[PDB]
């Protein structure tokens, strides 16, 4: 069950390809990668 922005995460195997494991609030999700 892939995961999109927001999203419980640890390290690996969590949310989607398309984002990170580092939240700016949460402190334990997937971020979706905005690397502007």
């Amino acid at each position: 069950d892939c995961v999109r922005f927001w999203g419980k995460c640890s390290q690996t195997s969590d949310c989607c390809p398309h984002l990170a494991c580092k939240s700016k609030w949460p402190r334990n999700i997937c971020v979706w990668d905005g690397s502007v």
